[PDB]
């Protein structure tokens, strides 16, 4: 059976990406505009405005490749939540982190839930050093992995100091 990121997972990702209702250029060097939950590309038209509900639809569509990468190799005994949490990791940090040779990627493939969660807890670094935002998103990501509603996963993430 083919899997999809659940609504609880889309809303977890959405809470950490943050919503902007009006097209805007996030940095002056980027060729394209951004809108909604980090949606970026040729489709974003100057002066476009959208609602949060439209943002979730876009986000779900923008997460398509991450969902396919996780779905193609994750053990079918993962829960929906555990699958959701990996979908957020792969969307955030790229699909390299679940390559067949990594430790994350072999626990994912075998369904070693306990190891998978321990590996998930380590993605807090940028260029080899801890970053507070990645500790927050990871902490909440671990709460999502454990089955908690996105609202609680978010709060658990952001309460990390």
């Amino acid at each position: 059976v083919s899997r999809n990121i659940s609504n609880n997972g889309i809303k977890f990702t959405a809470a950490f990406e943050g919503f902007r209702g009006t097209a805007y250029r996030a940095t002056p060097n980027e060729k394209y505009l951004t809108i909604g939950y980090g949606s970026y590309g040729p489709h974003v038209e100057p002066g476009k405005t959208i609602t949060p509900g439209q943002g979730l639809l876009l986000l779900n569509r923008d997460m398509a490749k991450a969902v396919a990468a996780v779905d193609a190799v994750a053990h079918h005994s993962l829960t929906q939540s555990q699958f959701d949490a990996v979908c957020d990791l792969v969307y955030n940090a790229g699909a390299g982190v679940i390559a067949a040779a990594t430790g994350t990627g072999k626990a994912l493939r075998s369904g070693d839930v306990a190891t998978l969660r321990a590996k998930l807890a380590l993605f807090i670094n940028q260029n080899g050093k801890p970053l507070l935002g990645l500790r927050r998103r990871t902490a909440g990501r671990l709460a999502l992995f454990d089955g908690k509603p996105w609202q609680e996963a978010e709060a658990i993430g952001r309460a990390v100091k």
